[PDB]
RNA sequence: UAAAGAUGAGACGCGUUUUAGAGCUAGAAAUAGCAAGUUAAAAUAAGGCUAGUCCGUUAUCAACUUGAAAAAGUGGCACCGAGUCGGUGCUU
DNA sequence: CTAATCGCCAGCGTCTCATCTTTATGCGC
DNA sequence: TGAGACGCTGGCGATTAG
């Protein structure tokens, strides 16, 4: 029948859609409505949009997953600890397991007895007085050598075992070696003996061996060496030194005889790169590293341990300890200090936990940050505390011994304590000397990061592979797993297949085969430059081969392209030469039957980074290479992965015997892929083999891409297949697809917009200018495009020798220098600044031959001094090469309608794929439908152009307008220009040659095929009249057809009055997609015991009542109940109930059996109604509501503002802000200012539909008195506070709202009685179909 | 070459809840005046069967009619108009 | 004696390793 | 070798209103 096109708008939170004719206009259609409500037929229009909330990345969740992982593991390890000491405590006390475990209870909850160590009064508070922390016990368990009971030490060693620090240390620490004066000594002896100059350095000895000052982590490489003149950094002694203090040295240009050492004390490479390095070194230079290994120790632990080396084996203890015996101190001179001085502050200090005092320190919850901004006014006021602000500035007052940055301590040091505590009691328990290594690898084991969760196969994250079938346990972990293949899998199963067979997996990168393929399949042939031949291309078998076998064979570098002469300039070669470097043999990569032990090789070192991996590895190819050869290969890695598999060439048949003119020297390899004889007929077979019959999910998962667009993009697909089945069945012309712009980038450009500030400083500084000083640099300034030019300009005219300044802004003009083709670019690197002088000549380049032979010195200097980009500046001077040629306005159109955003092909494609699906006799596609893809550009500047203004902050009816435009833009571009279908439209056609076929001399004129642009806008058609550069004006007809035929295209009359009747049109079908919520139980804060009935309990049996818990539950949806319930009278009820996330499964295993729980009685199964989130609601007069809870409601009407108020809004908002001619600004400033009387107007549309829809009327009162009280302001403040006040009729939840000064907060509808009584409407994608159920007539 | 984003794995330090760490003196009490604060146990989504040193917050989801599910199917057109859509004519 | 309204509240910091895309863009020339 | 913090919207206790 008709013939009709779909217009789409895709947005993150949004999907517009449109139906348009032949001419431009939205059909209208009766539609059926089902149910009960006797209101049989609706009519609606084919116009509208969909929201829906944003989708969510899988962080969030990640992050929680490993929480869970690492939270089973910790209980596994104190499990273990449990299972081994459980022998020997039996014996000693056979409920200590139990008190441990129990000790969360209640006392008349409790078993056993209430204290859980000792089980008696006196011995605990012995106890306690006896250590006040476990500190204490473990220092004393460290130094004493006395027997001690079995119950301390198991505490101690649960303590190390439960909390035992980071492992971002390689090998062992000696915490004895804590001096770093006498590190520092020794090594400046250690360079006195082996240096031939008998001092150190130039700056001699000076002992300044304080270098543990904050931060300065380089630093200390850095200023040292400042505070060391002799070899500074470069030299010898700056590369041991950043060394020890951790920087990457240069041993390899520094030192001498070093070929290559780059080390890591911290890293595990250490030692394995030394060995070799000393290898190349004498024995004089191995004593200096072990100065320096001791020297980085020393400063590494001096962060922690605060205390004398002398003392003891436990130098944490000490620290520990010696910070509790200064708070000590520091709290009783505290205590009576305030005594003595301020006895009425005593209270509110050490007694009121709601405060920042001490009190809020230890029991509120107060930090210590909190604590010293909250002591230190009093400290200043308070006499005798100098030392304790001091302290306060070093913050070592009264520090806690679990602190926040405890977590810099290794595991080494907690290793160490632990086997002196095995050290010094083997002697008394056989059983602890029994198990002293199993404690160690309990302590010790940690699970590789690419071995990953040890499962069964249950689980869709693990791919370790077992060696045996048994329990995994840290003491036969490596006689388990198999750590070769786990760590292969972990790599294979992230890297991708190949596209020509996707199902074999893809070649290393430097692999031979593929090096030999780039050589062979390129570089030959024609491919050749030259071909080592008077003839650029030739067979040439034996030659070729010769040539790959000399010229490239062991002749690969830079000269290759010399060398090619006599017998391409990309191919390496290099991994072969790299294995010749190595090996220094020739024969086993000569012969050909080892090429795949050359392509294992590299597969494992391209596979495997560990060291201890390839030594693993390599070990069983170990019959024909000796250990210099293996420690030359373990420390060669490579990286990366190609595209091609390995049967792809080898198992298909060879192509590599076929390639490079064996078979032909046409370029074989494309050739013998588009071959369908023997070659794409398997290739097709394997890509229809792929079982893609949910292709659409599929496609869209493998997308790049955020979920937020990839949630977008599948309801746009559903969204048109609704329309098609609803338009009669019959497939759409043109479908025009858009993608939104991005709405952070607004956000992020308002934070960097102070780098023009910085930019105009940077160049003032550059050239030297002393006219800054006559202005600031503040950020008010660069939001001003007239003062960013001025700043950039430096004071001059861009286009004159005279001076601007900033003397008056009427002096000047903003006049582009490329408005020839019409590019439309309004940015800074388009814009100029100068006076009023138009300084032009011509209409083919605004600036001309004068004036850029005047002022092309000083562009000049400008471009030096980095003021002018250089984009503006080849622009600029392009005037002496001849104006705007034919490339340039080819590339003008090109850069105008091609898009370059990578996602919005692959919707095209995916709508296309989903839309032709026909094929002709010769298997040819039956393009239907055009899929066309535009720009947001085009669609701005169209309704900047012709007064289709919008404001987002109205209603929700701008997607489905943008849609709309999309549409008429989309069909009006295609039927005038079936020439550019190559640039805009998805499918396969013939390139142009647009510095041809749509190019012109002068004015267009001539037969067909050069009337398509003399001026390179694209949208010129559309304007009733244009403008050159000059004072001139060229009219254009107003009935615009094609020129190869009669077809009409876009009528100037009649074609505007269409497209604003549809933008007035006040039905338009927003439809809110409901969602059933999912996430979190509750809210994650544990909230102390209270009485109240709304906490959920933590546990099965821990009661709220006396234990705490969470509250604020998630609903998932709603059910309407209709019962009876007991009132010792029954008594019939109808009312919503919440079903929380928690128990959803509960009520969907058997609702009949949860409403008798939870006290429905006699409940009817058939009028049970799911109610999901956003569910609409009719009640009366068209007052709609949206479900947002079980107890709340949300706004659900629209506002169908006129299109001359919008107007009357965009215009008096941007008062100031307006871009154009001055012409055309005084009248659009006269028009705001003849229409004031539309403000009242506005202000009563709001309140006649806020009396009938919203029904808030204390907000409402508020918002006129308001109003009222501030009419003598002006008419752009006013409108701008006109536009804040429709946050009150938006649709969705109510927010609070500001009107100049006074603050509106939020109405909020908390109750659901009145929806009992109303018409639920159950609408689909679209809304065009509707089931409408009255709820009055339940019951 | 750098930056960003999306995935997956292994670890650390805190925090928050109950319990243990005997408070003293004066009254008939209500309450007042002193002393002490630094630590430890357990839990960290309730739980599940496939019983693993696994899994549990991502994606997907109007109504009705078939089907265990996957999945499939269900709604006339034209013309004047417009306050969230109405009216008229033809036809089934 | 129940229902409507006002004010408050929301678990958080760090490190190591691996894979893939997409968008600017520098060096050489 | 670094930007700086809000913002959101439903639940809950305490208070007022009819």
């Amino acid at each position: 029948d008709k013939k009709y096109s779909i217009g789409l708008d895709i947005g993150t939170n949004s999907v517009g859609w449109a139906v348009i004719t032949d001419e431009y206009k939205v059909p209208s259609k009766k539609f059926k409505v089902l149910g009960n409500t006797d209101r049989h037929s609706i009519k609606k229009n084919l116009i509208g949009a969909l929201l829906f909330d944003s989708g969510e990345t899988a962080e969030a969740t990640r992050l929680k997953r490993t929480a869970r992982r690492r939270y089973t593991r910790r209980k596994n390890r104190i499990c273990y600890l449990q299972e081994i000491f459980s022998n020997e405590m039996a014996k000693v006390d056979d409920s200590f397991f139990h008190r441990l475990e129990e000790s969360f209870l209640v006392e008349e909850d409790k078993k056993h007895e209430r204290h859980p160590i000792f089980g008696n009064i006196v011995d605990e508070v012995a106890y306690h007085e006896k250590y006040p922390t476990i500190y204490h016990l473990r220092k004393k368990l460290v130094d004493s050598t006395d027997k001690a009971d079995l119950r301390l030490i198991y505490l101690a060693l649960a303590h190390m075992i439960k909390f035992r620090g980071h492992f971002l240390i390689e090998g062992d620490l000696n915490p004895d070696n804590s001096d770093v004066d006498k590190l520092f000594i020794q090594l400046v002896q250690t360079y006195n003996q082996l240096f031939e100059e008998n001092p150190i350095n130039a700056s001699g000895v000076d002992a300044k061996a304080i270098l543990s000052a904050r931060l300065s982590k380089s630093r200390r490489l850095e200023n040292l060496i400042a505070q060391l003149p002799g070899e500074k950094k470069n030299g010898l002694f700056g590369n041991l030194i950043a060394l020890s203090l951790g920087l990457t040295p240069n041993f390899k240009s520094n030192f001498d005889l070093a070929e290559d050492a780059k080390l890591q004390l911290s890293k595990d490479t250490y030692d394995d790169d030394l060995d070799n390095l000393l290898a190349q070194i004498g024995d004089q230079y191995a004593d200096l590293f072990l100065a320096a290994k001791n020297l980085s120790d020393a400063i590494l632990l001096s962060d922690i341990l605060r205390v004398n080396t002398e003392i003891t084996k436990a130098p944490l203890s000490a620290s520990m300890i010696k910070r509790y015996d200064e708070h000590h101190q520091d709290l009783t001179l505290l205590k009576a200090l305030v005594r003595q001085q301020l006895p009425e502050k005593y209270k509110e200090i050490f007694f009121d936990q709601s405060k920042n005092g001490y009190a809020g320190y230890i029991d509120g919850g107060a930090s210590q940050e909190e604590f010293y901004k909250f002591i230190k006014p009093i400290l200043e006021k308070m006499d005798g505390t100098e030392e304790l602000l001091v302290k306060l500035n070093r913050e070592d007052l009264l520090r806690k011994q679990r602190t926040f940055d405890n977590g810099s301590i290794p595991h080494q040091i907690h290793l160490g304590e632990l086997h002196a505590i095995l050290r010094r009691q083997e002697d008394f328990y056989p059983f602890l000397k029994d198990n002293r290594e199993k404690i160690e690898k309990i302590l010790t084991f940690r699970i590789p990061y690419y071995v990953g969760p040890l499962a069964r196969g249950n689980s869709r994250f693990a791919w370790m592979t077992r060696k045996s079938e048994e329990t995994i346990t840290p003491w036969n972990f490596e006689e388990v797993v198999d750590k070769g293949a786990s760590a292969q899998s972990f790599i294979e199963r992230m890297t991708n297949f190949d596209k020509n067979l996707p199902n074999e997996k893809v070649l290393p990168k430097h692999s031979l085969l593929y090096e030999y393929f780039t050589v062979y399949n390129e570089l030959t042939k024609v491919k050749y430059v030259t071909e080592g031949m008077r003839k650029p291309a030739f067979l040439s078998g034996e030659q070729k081969k010769a040539i790959v076998d000399l010229l490239f064979k062991t002749n690969r570098k830079v000269t290759v392209k010399q060398l090619k002469e006599d017998y391409r300039f990309n191919a390496s070669l290099g991994t072969y030469h790299d294995l010749l470097k190595i090996i220094k043999d020739k024969d086993f990569l000569d012969n050909e039957e080892n090429e795949d032990i050359l392509e294992d090789i590299v597969l494992t070192l391209t596979l495997f980074e560990d060291r201890e991996m390839i030594e693993e590895r390599l070990k069983t190819y170990a019959h024909l290479f000796d250990d210099k050869v293996m420690k030359q290969l373990k420390r060669r890695r490579y990286t990366g992965w190609g595209r091609l598999s390995r049967k792809l060439i080898n198992g298909i048949r060879t192509i590599l015997d076929f390639l490079k003119s064996d078979g032909f020297a046409n370029r074989n390899f494309m050739q013998l892929i588009h071959d369908d004889s023997l070659t794409f007929k398997e290739d097709i077979q394997k890509a229809q083999v792929s079982g893609q019959g949910d292709s659409l999910h599929e496609h869209i998962a493998n997308l790049a891409g955020s979920p937020a667009i990839k949630k977008g993009i599948l309801q746009t697909v559903k969204v048109v297949d609704e329309l098609v089945k609803v338009m009669g069945r019959h497939k759409p012309e043109n479908i025009v697809i858009e993608m939104a712009r991005e709405n952070q980038t607004t956000q992020k450009g308002q934070k960097n917009s102070r780098e023009r500030m910085k930019r105009i400083e940077e160049g003032i500084k550059e050239l030297g200018s002393q006219i800054l000083k006559e202005h600031p640099v503040e950020n008010t300034q660069l939001q001003n495009e007239k003062l960013y030019l001025y700043y950039l300009q430096n004071g001059r005219d861009m286009y004159v020798d005279q001076e601007l300044d900033i003397n008056r802004l009427s002096d000047y003009d903003v006049d582009h220098i490329v408005p020839q083709s019409f590019l439309k670019d309004d940015s800074i690197d388009n814009k100029v600044l100068t006076r009023s002088d138009k300084n032009r000549g011509k209409s083919d380049n605004v600036p001309s031959e004068e004036v850029v032979k005047k002022m092309k010195n000083y562009w000049r200097q400008l471009l030096n001094a980095k003021l002018i980009t250089q984009r503006k500046f080849d622009n600029l001077t392009k005037a002496e090469r001849g104006g705007l040629s034919e490339l340039d306005k080819a590339g003008f159109i090109k850069r105008q309608l091609v898009e370059t955003r990578q996602i919005t092909k692959h919707v095209a494609q995916i709508l296309d794929s989903r839309m032709n699906t026909k094929y002709d006799e010769n298997d040819k596609l039956i393009r239907e439908v055009k899929v066309i893809t535009l720009k947001s550009k085009l669609v701005s500047d169209f309704r900047k152009d012709f007064q289709f203004y919008k404001v987002r902050e109205i209603n929700n009816y701008h997607h489905a307008h943008d849609a709309y435009l999309n549409a008429v833009v989309g069909t009006a571009l295609i039927k005038k220009y079936p020439k550019l279908e190559s640039e805009f439209v998805y499918g396969d056609y013939k390139v142009y040659d647009v510095r041809k076929m749509i190019a012109k001399s002068e004015q267009e004129i001539g037969k067909a095929t050069a009337k398509y642009f003399f001026y390179s806008n694209i949208m010129n058609f559309f304007k009733t009249e244009i403008t050159l550069a000059n004072g001139e004006i060229r009219k254009r007809p107003l009935i615009e057809t094609n020129g190869e035929t009669g077809e009409i295209v876009w009528d100037k009359g009649r074609d505007f009055a269409t497209v604003r009747k549809v933008l007035s049109m006040p039905q338009v079908n927003i439809v809110k997609k409901t969602e059933v919520q999912t996430g979190g139980f509750s809210k994650e804060s544990i909230l102390p015991k209270r009485n109240s009935d709304k906490l959920i309990a933590r546990k099965k049996d821990w009661d709220p009542k006396k234990y705490g818990g969470f509250d604020s539950p998630t609903v998932a949806y709603s059910v309407l109940v209709v019962a009876k319930v007991e009132k010792k009278k029954l008594k019939s009820v109808k009312e919503l109930l919440g079903i929380t996330i928690m128990e959803r499964s509960s009520f969907e295993k058997n609702p009949i059996d949860f409403l008798e729980a939870k006290g429905y009685k006699e409940v009817k199964k058939d009028l049970i109604i799911k109610l999901p989130k956003y569910s609409l609601f009719e009640l009366e007069n068209g007052r709609k509501r949206m479900l947002a809870s079980a107890g709340e409601l949300q706004k659900g009407n629209e506002l169908a503002l006129p299109s001359k108020y919008v107007n009357f809004l965009y215009l008096a908002s941007h008062y100031e802000k307006l871009k154009g001619s001055p012409e055309d600004n005084e009248q659009k400033q006269l028009f705001v200012e003849q229409h004031k009387h539309y403000l009242d107007e506005i202000i009563e549309q709001i309140s006649e539909f806020s009396k009938r829809v919203i029904l808030a009327d204390a907000n409402l009162d508020k918002v006129l008195s308001a109003y009222n009280k501030h009419r003598d302001k002006p008419i752009r403040e006013q409108a701008e506070n006109i536009i804040h006040l429709f946050t009150l009729t938006n649709l969705g939840a109510p927010a609070a709202f500001k009107y100049f000064d006074t603050t509106i907060d939020r109405k909020r509808y908390t109750s659901t009685k009145e929806v009992l009584d109303a018409t639920l409407i159950h609408q689909s994608i679209t809304g065009l179909y509707e089931t409408r159920i009255d709820l009055s007539q339940l019951g």
